[PDB]
């Protein structure tokens, strides 16, 4: 077996022990020897790629690992890709936990079983590598610690999985080939600061590459932007440091580049001011290069500029350059601000993991690149790196497509108890500091970043508070916040909590959350509000998210915040016909697990949106609308763009029917207003609402959309002339037929059966065509929300949610009884009138009263009063459902849409005329519920049914019944026709967060006596 | 850190004490070339974190010092911070890096000068009556190391007595120091003397200093 040290050792079980002689952390490098490549960004050939083939075994435990493996090739070893997660390959399962830890907590012990991979690669080393300088080898993720071998030496060894481990290579490689051996261990002392919401996996999962330096090399380099009180002028400030022997003759240029054209240039020697009694650094310059007019970076317009930084003799020979983007911004807090460039951000930000369903956690350029397009083109400007720092490249799109970042440390140790035993405890400092100080490091040059944050869900220690002012003494350029321990301890800049909720206190003892209205007016307190998470975006959710957006554009210290999260966490799974599904916790066979709590995501695993995305883009837009008489006021929320790629289109429709359109330029400066004023509109030939729809569309494409890009749009009821037309007096007077089970209805082609033991219409034909598959019944459920449920952690219940007091209310149980069932014959009409009780135990929930009026043109009007008592919970709905025998190709409504919109988030929606495809009309969330709700619905039409009222439907090949017995999306049948669930009344989907009632009480159906109409007729 | 001994006598006794940890980095260059390095960090918290741990129950501890003479780097100020926070009790000093660091409470030069300045580069040492009004200074001043009593010395002593006594925030100060580092040798009849830097063979050495 592998041995001796290194076994005996155990460096993965000690906290004092996170790496063995690993280099210092920097800001990336390439180490160019031509200039004008470094000043282009193009490839480097001291920079090499080790990605790609590898070779890898899987042993249970590291005592199991065989020592020939250090010297050769296992036979029993696979050919993999690399990076990758082996639980991708499927070596192990990848395990699925929210806040209990994956292993025993016993620290600084993990399990002696420990997956334990050991990846191996041959490869060549050109002798002119070995010949001069430094030949180092990159690990930029490793998860979750590991040892490196050469050639069957041990090099050395490392953790943190989230940051780049660097060894010097050049004493181990000879000329030729060359093998490395990487034994990566699942369980580290490491893995108690990496207890993140997320698939526990392991591996190689970021890039490995080779690095060659001189020995006389810049190691180090920091970049500052300052300015004057109007942005005029700014002072570039670059710090470079050396390693190797110092000399007189040495130099370092710093250049400053816009696009082609060099603004600045300063060549000093070595050599920094002195600090103290003992003198200077030797080993240090710093450049000050003056810039007049500076082009400001921001998410708006993201302006950057190119750094070289040359290490050279003074009579012109360069030794190396390397090189950064530079983004010219402020970032500070004033008098409770937060500002960039003088001016207060609002935040429309996210959460964003880096998750992929195929791939595990190796993140690829093309994903990144989709993720911030479809952001932007959804009126996000900003991240938070949940809950680490983030692959290299990310920062660099970051910094070039215009999204600020908030830069976080990988520590989270959310199942300690209490949540703050390690962060409180000094012998575990030294791991924290390293998490924090390594990413400072290797960040501090990216504009993006604005924000520092210290980690995730770790309460509030003594070791944050050391680590905070770290940070503030390194770099003042940037804000430091971190949640834990109330969200607004002396650790944090800015109050940054999760889930606190826009008017509605949540006093938990200790780390209550505050109102955030109420949070920012504490005695004493002045700090900006930005909540690190908010608005869960699990499955169908983000119900209340218009009463965030208005709070944060009313209170100037409401600054914003970011959405949980971006996309859900399910994994592609394979069922016995090769046919892929989405698989979320304890499909791996994980166990213990949380299931579906890994999907809250506004998009899907392959980045098709959920329905909630659009909510949020339309409570996210930048320009604001108001309407008096024909003049539509737009303000915009830009800082600091014109509106120079807008145009706004405008549309009048009746009742769907276009009337008016036409388009105006936009010419809004920042913060600015423009008046737009609407032409005389023609008179409405029909009576009917009108109904004016504004657009703001970008006619030119940009780097982030495509020309047409709707970027904004609103809606406002305009005229309204009610119809006081009566309908045409028909002729024909239907006919009843009565018997003891049934009251039969005709009228030429059509028929209605009324059964008279159940109380409800059983059937109906047009021609003699049946209609129904199912009777018409009253509804008061909804098959179960995420939110409704109401579970963060599996083994956790809590009593209040909605869906706990409605089964324990018996509603899902209840039983309708028959009251009254009785026919009536009229001038031109039958009237068939009904009364029925739902009762669960001797307790009436429900009482359903429905007159039904078929007159001579065909048409049945249905009356609802509905009374619910006051004691029992508030009903998820008040409709009838049926299953129709018709199944159609096209559903076709007037009202709100096209998407899914319910009472709670339909801001984005607007009214008009919709047709979709039947498929449309069912969101395919991956745990299935209630889904595809349409509101303010006034007419649908399903085949030769029309229904005519003011209501909210949902129509699909899926019962609520299978939706509720149903876990996965995948395993859904289509039932024989369509079930047409129509709503008087839906109650909101919540989900200011989704493990506790977060329904507001607005949206809660408290009203206790209820009235709806529906007219159901052909067309 | 002194023998444990050391603060219950201070305790019983009656002297007021600076627990000082055992942190000093002078020949480095320049000085805060280790503490201003985060991967030092981890050794230096233990000398600080593991002091306060042991020493924090001793009334006549009434001061917390960083170190000494290991100039100013960012691993101060999160060490301080790390005190400030674990007790809020007794403040916290650190001299290096000019004295007067966002490291320290206290004002607490060494050697600074009752009325000459001493305008050193980055580090000067002001007249200590003039350093507590410098613009936006509001902390007590009092010296680490003063009057170095080095062979036939303490000249100017009652200078800066008059001087404590008229400023209300000129607090005092720790004579440098106790007692002379000899150490006792023998001769060839074995009569003992006393030995400092050098007698002892040791090269490079500092002769007379360590008296
Ligand atoms: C905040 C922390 C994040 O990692 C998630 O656990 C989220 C809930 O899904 O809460
Ligand atoms: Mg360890
Ligand atoms: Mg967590
Ligand atoms: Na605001
Ligand atoms: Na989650
Ligand atoms: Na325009
Ligand atoms: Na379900
Ligand atoms: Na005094
Ligand atoms: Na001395």
């Amino acid at each position: 077996m592998i041995d001796p040290v290194v076994l005996q050792r155990r460096d993965w079980e000690n906290p004092g022990v996170t790496q063995l002689n690993r280099l210092a952390a920097h800001p990336p490098f390439a180490s160019w020897r031509n200039s004008e490549e470094a000043r282009t960004d193009r490839p480097s050939q001291q920079l090499r790629s080790l990605n790609g083939e590898w070779r890898f075994a899987w042993f249970p435990a590291p005592e199991a690992v065989p020592e020939s493996w250090l010297e050769c090739d296992l036979p029993e070893a696979d050919t993999v890709v690399v990076p990758s997660n082996w639980q991708m390959h499927g070596y192990d399962a990848p395990i699925y936990t929210n806040v209990t830890y994956p292993i025993t907590v016993n620290p600084p012990f993990v399990p002696t079983e420990n997956p334990t991979g050991c990846y191996s690669l041959t490869f060549n080393v050109d002798e002119s590598w070995l010949q001069e300088g430094q030949t180092r080898i990159i690990f930029d993720g490793v998860n979750s610690a590991f040892h490196l071998w050469c050639n069957g030496r041990w090099v050395g060894y490392g953790q943190d999985s989230r940051l780049p481990s660097e060894f010097d290579l050049s004493a181990f490689l000879r000329a030729g080939e060359n093998r490395l051996a990487v034994m990566v261990l699942r369980w580290s002392d490491g893995s108690y600061l990496e207890d993140q919401d997320m698939w526990r996996m392991s591996g190689i999962f970021r890039d490995v590459s080779l690095l060659h330096k001189p020995t006389t090399q810049i190691s180090d380099f920091h970049v500052a932007t300052r300015f004057n009180d109007d942005f005029s002028r700014a002072v570039l400030e670059a710090e470079v440091q050396m390693c190797g022997e110092l000399r007189d003759y040495l130099r370092v240029t710093v250049s400053l580049w816009q696009g082609e054209t060099q603004v600045a240039s300063g060549t000093a020697p070595f050599g920094g001011e002195i600090i103290d009694e003992r003198g200077g650094y030797a080993d240090r310059v710093t450049l000050r290069l003056n810039v007049e007019n500076p082009k400001l970076w921001s998410a708006e317009i993201p302006n950057l500029y190119r750094a070289v930084v040359e290490l050279h003799t003074a009579d012109g020979t360069l030794i190396e350059a390397e090189a950064c983007d530079v983004g010219f911004r402020e970032v500070r807090i004033e008098n409770g601000l937060l500002l960039l460039n003088g001016k207060p951000l609002l935040i429309r930000g996210v959460n964003r993991h880096e998750h992929h369903p195929l791939h595990g956690q190796v993140m690829d350029e093309q994903t990144m690149v989709q993720d911030i397009l479809l952001m932007k083109q959804n009126n996000f400007n900003a991240v938070r790196c949940s809950h680490y720092p983030n692959h290299p490249l990310w920062y660099t799109l970051c910094d070039r497509y215009g999204l600020y970042v908030v830069d976080e440390a990988n520590i989270e140790t959310h199942g300690m108890v209490p949540m703050n035993r390690l962060t409180d405890d000094p012998r575990w400092l030294p791991a924290m500091s390293e998490r924090v100080t390594r990413m400072v490091q290797r960040d501090r040059n990216h504009p993006s970043v604005i924000i520092w944050s210290l980690g995730n869900e770790s309460g509030h220690g003594a070791n944050h508070d050391a680590l905070y002012r770290w940070i503030k003494s390194v770099d003042p350029s940037r804000p430091v916040q971190y949640e834990g321990g109330g969200a607004d301890t002396t650790a944090t800049d800015i109050i940054c909590p999760m889930y606190a909720r826009v008017d509605e206190d949540q006093p938990f003892p200790a780390v209550p959350k505050w109102s955030i209205k109420k949070w920012l007016s504490l005695p004493g307190e002045t700090r900006p509000l930005i909540l690190c998470e908010y608005a869960h975006a699990m499955g169908n959710s983000l119900g209340g998210f218009a009463k965030y957006w208005q709070a944060f554009r009313q209170y100037p210290r409401l600054q914003g915040g970011f959405v949980w999260d971006w996309v859900d966490q399910s994994l592609i799974k394979y069922d016995e016909n090769g046919n892929p599904w989405s698989a979320y916790g304890g499909d791996f066979g994980d166990t213990p697990n949380d299931r579906q709590f890994c999907m809250n995501g506004l998009v899907f695993a392959d980045r098709t949106p959920h329905p909630a995305l659009t909510e949020a883009k339309h409570q996210q837009q930048f320009f604001q609308f108001r309407l008096s008489g024909q003049t539509i006021e737009v303000t915009s929320e830009y800082l600091f763009r014109h509106s120079d790629n807008e145009l706004l289109h405008w549309m009048v429709a009746l009742d769907g029917k276009p009337l008016a359109s036409g388009e105006v330029p936009l010419d809004v400066a920042p913060q600015g207003k423009q008046l737009i004023e609407l032409p005389e509109l023609p008179q409405p030939e029909s009576a009917g609402q009108l109904w004016l729809t504004v657009r703001v569309v970008q006619p030119n494409a940009t780097a982030w959309s495509e020309a047409g890009h709707i970027s904004a749009w609103q809606q406002w009821r305009l005229a309204e002339n009610l119809s006081v037309t009566l309908p045409a007096a028909s002729h024909a007077i239907p006919h009843l037929t009565t018997s003891e089970m049934d009251f039969c209805i005709e009228l030429g082609n059509k028929r209605w059966q009324f059964n008279r033991q159940s109380g409800f219409l059983s059937q109906m034909w047009i021609g003699d065509k049946k209609q129904l598959l199912t009777p018409l019944r009253d509804q008061f459920t909804r098959a179960p929300l995420d939110n409704d449920i109401a579970v963060s952690e599996a083994t956790r219940i809590d009593p209040n949610a909605w869906v706990e007091r409605w089964k324990a209310a018996g509603h899902y149980q209840a039983e309708a009884a028959l009251l009254q069932c009785t026919a009536d014959t009229l001038a031109d009409a039958v009237l068939i009138t009904t009364a029925h009780a739902w009762q669960h135990q001797g307790k009436t929930l429900f009482i359903s009263r429905k007159t039904y009026r078929i007159d001579g043109s065909g048409q049945m009007a249905i009356t609802v009063d509905v009374e619910v008592a006051s004691d029992t919970p508030h009903p998820a709905r008040i409709g009838l459902n049926c299953q129709l025998a018709q199944v159609a190709e096209r559903v076709n409504w007037l009202g709100l849409g096209p998407q899914e919109n319910y009472p709670d988030r339909l801001t984005a929606a607007c009214f008009d005329r919709w047709d979709l495809p039947l498929s449309d009309m069912y969101t395919p969330y991956v745990f299935p519920s209630e889904n595809g709700l349409r509101c303010g619905t006034r007419e649908l039409n399903y085949g030769p049914h029309q229904w005519r009222g003011d209501f909210q439907f949902n129509i699909s090949r899926y019962s609520q019944q299978q939706l509720m017995e149903t876990s996965h999306r995948h395993l859904l049948h289509a039932e024989e026709g369509t079930w047409l669930n129509i709503d008087g009344f839906h109650m909101g989907i919540g989900g200011d967060d989704s493990w506790s009632p977060s329904v507001s009480a607005e949206f809660q159906l408290s009203a206790g006596r209820y009235h709806y109409q529906l007219v159901w007729c052909q067309k």
